[PDB]
């Protein structure tokens, strides 16, 4: 199975000049904890936003340019990111933004966190296409101490 995650803001803006102008805990934890052992599927720009390997994940990054690193696998189209990952349970897809539109149409399954955060960005999750898709699970969270905005947990699943 396929399966995007990814954290929206307002207006579905998931980045800005290369970053996420947010910092928030908790979803970092739901992240890790929902892509741990799996393969993740990046794009290069979020590679570089990130800036190294993501801890006990196969880490592949799509990039139409030869490799940059021998610590991840690099490859230059979807279908060869797809074969790479190998036989296993889930594929999950980190972003960006492009990488979100061109694997929307596959996927089975959407991770999201609604951020309740206003912010100007210069990249955004596809709008996607509300009658494809049933929520079966979602739980919100008031700030705290640790998460200066609200936010909701959204698993959702291709009908
Ligand atoms: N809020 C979240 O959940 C979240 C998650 C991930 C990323 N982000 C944000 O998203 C932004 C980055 O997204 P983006 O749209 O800029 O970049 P992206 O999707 O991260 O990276 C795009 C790059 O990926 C490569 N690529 C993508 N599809 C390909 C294909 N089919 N074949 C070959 N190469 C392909 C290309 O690299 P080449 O130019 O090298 O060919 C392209 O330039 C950042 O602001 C980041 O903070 C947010
Ligand atoms: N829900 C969600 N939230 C995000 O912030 C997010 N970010 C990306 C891409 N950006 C990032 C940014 C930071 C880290 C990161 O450093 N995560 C660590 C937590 C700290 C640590 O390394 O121990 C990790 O291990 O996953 C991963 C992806 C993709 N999907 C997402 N999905
Ligand atoms: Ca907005
Ligand atoms: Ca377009």
């Amino acid at each position: 199975m396929i399966s995007l995650i990814a954290a929206l803001a307002v207006d579905r803006v998931i980045g800005m000049e290369n970053a996420m102008p947010w910092n928030l805990p908790a979803d970092l934890a739901w992240f890790k904890r929902n892509t741990l052992n799996k393969p993740v599927i990046m794009g290069r720009h979020t590679w570089e936003s990130i800036g190294r390997p993501l801890p006990g994940r196969k880490n592949i990054i799509l990039s139409s340019q030869p490799g940059t690193d021998d610590r991840v696998t690099w490859v230059k189209s979807v279908d060869e990111a797809i074969a790479a990952c190998g036989d296993v349970p889930e594929i999950m897809v980190i972003g960006g933004g492009r990488v979100y539109e061109q694997f929307l149409p596959k996927a089975q399954k959407l991770y999201l966190t609604h951020i309740d955060a206003e912010v100007e960005g210069d990249t955004h999750f596809p709008d996607y296409e509300p009658d494809d898709w049933e929520s079966v699970f979602s739980e919100f969270h008031d700030a705290d101490a640790q998460n200066s905005h609200s936010y909701c947990f959204e698993i959702l699943e291709r009908r």
